[PDB]
């Protein structure tokens, strides 16, 4: 599907709400407790990526091919919101552009 | 018409051949030496500019336009030479495309 195949991939990271559960009865019973308390939780999360990239030098003399937004006017504008909200993407955008000699 | 105005812009370049004068008359006479020896001179040149430009620096989420050569099969290819060895220039490319707030 491409990508950078891993030998020692980043972690996986899992969480789960810890098990709260409801009064217990007064009598002993050695039986699963079957009751919780109905529970969620939330929070903000970040990722920092440092990423190493290739310099590009090339002496072809003629201009090359770029990605460049679409020249068109449009009721909603390229990769944005519009009016209800709700954020759409226009396209996948592939990496190769720039020409290099085989 | 554009450009930098500047006070002490860089200096003109001034270049002659120096006139050979042909063969004199033996007799003298006083006035000037109407005939010369005809010849020309080439060389190379070369011109060395060191520019300063502005990084760009801005946050908005969305693609900008950019230049890009013309997406289309052609005949010839762009800003280069044809058949007839003759080197064609296809368009004007002015210097605004990324956008910045007013
Ligand atoms: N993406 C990726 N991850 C890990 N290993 C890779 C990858 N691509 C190629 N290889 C292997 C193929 C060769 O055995 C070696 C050197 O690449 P060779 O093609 O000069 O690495
Ligand atoms: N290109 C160029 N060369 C020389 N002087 C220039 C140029 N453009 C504007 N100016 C003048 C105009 C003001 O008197 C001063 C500062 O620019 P102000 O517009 O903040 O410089």
């Amino acid at each position: 599907m491409g990508g950078f195949g891993l030998k020692n991939p980043p972690p996986q990271i899992l969480i789960k709400n810890t098990p709260v559960p409801a009064d217990p009865p007064t009598q002993f019973s050695s039986q699963k407790i079957n009751s919780f308390i109905t529970q969620y939780s939330t929070g903000q999360m970040t990722v920092e990526i440092e990423w190493e990239l290739r310099k590009e030098n090339s002496k072809r003399w003629n201009p090359e091919i770029q990605y460049t937004a679409n020249f068109n006017n449009s009721a909603n504008a390229q990769f944005s919101v519009n009016n209800n909200g709700l954020y759409i993407e226009d396209r996948t955008i592939g990496t190769r552009y720039l020409t290099h000699t085989l």
